[PDB]
């Protein structure tokens, strides 16, 4: 599995969640996606 | 451009779903993430 690519994707999504100009519904979807990606790939982004 | 990157990411995640050497459980989690991203970014890949 490509954990380092997954990590970078999670970084991008965290950024979109806060700064992407998405609707509140889209943000909710991204939050679940991030949790699911963290679980699937066994990574979380460092502080 | 953020949609275009989102699109590239969705394609990559679809590829990982099949090719990424995930457990059955991890693959389910990835499936949920893919649905969520497709919904959030308004792009769906078959």
């Amino acid at each position: 599995m490509k954990k380092r690519l997954a990590y970078a994707i999670i970084q991008f999504l965290h950024d979109q969640l806060r700064h992407g100009g998405l609707s509140s519904d889209a943000q909710e979807s991204l939050e679940v996606a991030i949790q699911c990606l963290e679980t699937a790939f066994g990574v979380t982004v460092e502080d």
